[PDB]
């Protein structure tokens, strides 16, 4: 690595949060629901495995 470097930084950050700084944020808003539905349901299917 050694242009892919920096050419990638101008690749998203001067293009997704310039061009769509009110949707990126409301659409990061996925990474949220995501993690906590991934980080609550991980549990609940082991109560099922652990007893049948």
């Amino acid at each position: 690595m050694d242009k892919v470097q920096y050419l990638t930084r101008s690749a998203i950050r001067r293009a997704s949060t310039i061009e769509m700084p009110q949707q990126a944020r409301q659409n990061l808003q996925n990474l949220f629901i995501n993690f906590c539905l991934i980080l609550i349901f991980l549990l609940l299917i082991c109560i099922i495995v652990m007893l049948l």
